[PDB]
């Protein structure tokens, strides 16, 4: 840790474009921002900004439903939207969750069946994880930013991201960066 | 008897940048974009060559070694980014590293040793003026060079340009026409 500053000199500038987000696609979202306090390499903190930023957008974006939508769903009208960061041995952990309509795996599943890349039979058998992973292969989804582009950045600083969703539960994005 | 994806090009690249990353010692994320975007199939093979020198130039005078890339606080691993698309009537091929960026001294200096300028004028050059030399035919060593690639892209009746900033990085960007 020779270069440690807290994570608040990244988090700090995301309340104003959270709300800013989520006035412009009409959903309503209670931002919430856990450990801001968490120290961690200043290169991370300078990096990890476009990335946050992306998966905050992709939780508003196809996360959070409208309000209308929520209720009609029977959901708690407001969407809830949580930044953390924590220490889980010699990781930082960051992560996005969403309350939302969770990602649609279902769609994955075509999409890779359009793409050749599995058949019907062979789609019946995928886990989740194997579904969901779909998400980081170049080129997959239809835009450069994306998924694609987080997971490369992420893992250019030595890190990891993974995924993990319940349809109309939420989804979550968790990224692991390396103690310095 | 026209188009066909430009995977035809890329195709072969990401294990002569492994290959060619690992030689020289350097930690280089590869990443390729617009595989499918298509172009005139009399551009496959003569923009190959051209398109791995940018790569080389890229793993070799570009991404720093990690002690280096920790040292001025940069990702510890390089990115080195291939892209291809269709924005008007042409195709755009763009090669970019976040690497140290072209020493533009040291192209001054070949610049003047080569008599493509007198130092009295090095002063005042701008960016572009001293990118361009780059383009001058005879200006690399030896075989492929900057010049050479700047040749077979106007063959191709097409375009070329620099953008590079000092311990940022450098993308260069090839302009074709469709048809
Ligand atoms: N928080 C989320 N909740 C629900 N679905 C999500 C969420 N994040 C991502 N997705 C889904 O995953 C697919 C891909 O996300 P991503 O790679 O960021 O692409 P994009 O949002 O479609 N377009 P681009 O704007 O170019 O990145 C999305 O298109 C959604 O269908
Ligand atoms: N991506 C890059 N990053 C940093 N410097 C670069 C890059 N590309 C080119 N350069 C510099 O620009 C000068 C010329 O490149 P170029 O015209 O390709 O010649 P070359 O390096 O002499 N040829 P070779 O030895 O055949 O690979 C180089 O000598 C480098 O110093
Ligand atoms: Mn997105
Ligand atoms: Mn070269």
């Amino acid at each position: 840790g020779s270069h440690m500053v807290p994570i608040s000199f990244v988090f700090n500038r995301f309340p104003r474009m959270v709300r800013d987000l989520a006035k412009k696609m009409n959903k309503e979202v209670n931002f919430i921002m856990r450990g801001e306090d968490t120290e961690l390499d200043r290169t991370f903190v300078e990096e990890i900004g476009e990335p946050l930023l992306h998966l905050l957008r992709n939780a508003i974006d196809h996360g959070i439903e409208p309000k209308e939508e929520r209720i009609a769903k029977g959901k708690p009208p407001i969407g809830t939207l949580i930044l953390s960061a924590r220490h889980e041995g010699n990781n930082v952990v960051i992560e996005v969750e969403d309350d939302g309509r969770g990602i649609d795996k279902e769609k994955i599943i075509r999409k890779a069946i359009e793409k050749g890349l599995i058949d019907e039979s062979k789609a019946a058998t995928l886990s989740d994880q194997e579904i969901l992973n779909f998400l980081f292969v170049p080129g997959f989804s239809t835009k450069g930013v994306g998924m694609d582009v987080v997971k490369n950045v992420v893992e250019s600083l030595n890190g990891s991201i993974s995924i993990e969703s319940e349809k109309d539960k939420g989804t979550k994005v968790t990224i692991r960066l390396p103690l310095t």
